[PDB]
């Protein structure tokens, strides 16, 4: 319970495959800093706001890398726990018409992080736990991810989950939908995208509705539903609206943004019984998100200025 | 035809770390897989036998043995693991980091042997890298008991990589038995002392040992050193090329893949090899040949890729001949 915002989950490599130069020479790939909460927690450093990523990286050399890539974007690290049991897990991504995925994943060494490696200090001063779904795909790795949750919840923090769902993640034959809803009923801020929305609705045999209802039943207070290109949808448990703009990099504005409003757990509450506010804060959420991406800031910052401007006249 | 020589093992994918968004290169690789290709490449009749993951690794390996003319029928495949990659960068020294134990390759079983494959073969060929694990382990005796029993020389390149293997576990044992199943074992130097470790005496102990098995034919190697050879009845040692070095990757794999291609061309059966191991003249003259190969493929790139054809191996022995 303070001003930190505790990114909690797995953090990997992502192997990008590169168009051959064609013929003789070898291809490719290029290796890039991935991992749901862990892009996110970068989003949010570069942004500026106070930021630490909890999870278990490999001590071989990707892990190295990533553990560097934190430091560099000030990313606080002494939450982070190191193994040498399994390697950093690696996400590679080719294309004969598309993207062609192949995780080596499990086993991998986020998926250890075991309850004791969390620090009570990092929930004392957290002001939201914000974690993903992958962190969900065996069972061990879910119940830790629940337990960090609740500890969360219990400190005062604001938990927020973004669901984040990778079928290709999950055990061949298994139904994630059980994990999902508790993951789901532990949350005050839920963010999901227009297609889990109706995933999560078939695994009910039901519409949205059922789905937004199911949602209040447990700790959740705002559930914000991405689209296409369409403009993000919010709900509360009194009301609901759509937010005007001019995926996951809303979720870095919006994660900074609230961290620099709310002071504590409670004001929250406030703001989901304020749909001026919410939908103020949200489109500035989406607008300072694409900052976490010399450049030019136009039209957003004449855009952002003349409204506030309006506003104060 | 019975003139077809059997590699079996891994095959898997070297990641190279290329120097400085950091670059990795995709080359194919693996001990028995190098060996397949490099006869191949001589125009031999190979047929790689292994296992290789149902995803895009596993496509680039088994067309990578196609193009190169090794025999595929004998491969299996599985999706329940990847294919096994091998990360290759520094840190100034060449590092390393394996994606297995967990990995297609250690999946084959004795089930997946298939009898035509035994049944054409003159030659099987395998590595230490297939004992990591019990279960792999049992299928490669299995299959150097069953080429024995099939008529079939039983070559043994230790090849050996401690990092693959378990923590705390002592793989002595494994290589031992798998030594001794071999009628042609290929040691390194510091293999041959890693050996003599185990047995805490020396080289000679352990060439003793070799005899106490299958073994007929033994070939220590070193870099540009000459390669010794050891025979129940005598020993010598074998000067190499001179060449200029650009990559050593898959050097000895390559020796090996000359060797047995020079034995399937001239042995009418595995019993020829007794009357080889006899005739001194002969062993210099065919061990002079897979030091070419050794030589040019050093001198290229990669593994699969650093494999040269029948005409210019030939061309360095004419060359560097007088
Ligand atoms: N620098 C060199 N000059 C000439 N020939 C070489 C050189 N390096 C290797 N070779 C040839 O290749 C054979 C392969 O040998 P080396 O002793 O380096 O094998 P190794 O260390 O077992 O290989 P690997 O890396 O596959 O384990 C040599 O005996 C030799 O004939
Ligand atoms: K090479």
């Amino acid at each position: 319970l303070k001003k930190t915002i505790l990114c909690f989950g797995e953090a990997l490599i992502d192997m990008l495959a590169q168009p051959l130069v064609k013929k003789g020479m070898p291809r490719a790939f290029l290796q890039c800093a991935g991992g749901a909460p862990a892009n996110v927690a970068v989003a949010v450093a570069r942004l500026g706001g106070a930021v630490q990523f909890v999870g278990m990286l490999g001590s071989d050399m990707f892990g190295d890398f990533l553990f560097d890539s934190f430091a560099e974007a000030g990313v606080v690290t002494d939450g982070i726990v190191r193994t040498s049991t399994a390697k950093t897990a690696l996400a590679f991504v080719a294309l004969h018409g598309e993207r062609s995925f192949s995780f080596y994943r499990p086993p991998a060494a986020d998926l250890l992080f075991r309850v004791e490696h969390f620090q009570d200090a990092s929930f004392s001063d957290a002001l939201i736990f914000h974690a993903c779904s992958n962190s969900m795909t065996d069972a061990d790795i879910a119940e830790v991810t629940f337990e960090g949750m609740r500890r969360a919840q219990a400190a005062g923090a604001i938990v927020s989950f973004d669901l984040n769902f990778r079928p290709m993640l999950w055990p061949n034959g298994e139904n994630p939908a059980s994990r999902l809803w508790k993951g789901l009923s532990l949350a005050d801020v839920v963010k999901l995208s227009s297609e889990e929305l109706d995933y999560l609705a078939n695994t009910l045999a039901a519409d949205a509705n059922a789905v937004i209802q199911q949602l209040w039943q447990g700790r959740a207070q705002l559930l914000l539903v991405t689209d296409a290109a369409g403009p993000v949808h919010w709900y509360t448990r009194t009301a609901g609206g759509e937010v005007p703009t001019f995926g996951d990099a809303f979720v870095g504005g919006m994660l900074y943004t609230f961290a620099q409003q709310f002071d504590d757990a409670a004001a929250l509450i406030d703001f989901c019984h304020d749909p001026e506010s919410i939908v103020s804060t949200l489109r500035f959420a989406a607008a300072v998100g694409a900052l976490a991406v010399a450049f030019t800031a136009m039209p957003m910052l004449s855009e952002v200025l003349s409204l506030i401007q309006e506003q104060s006249e």
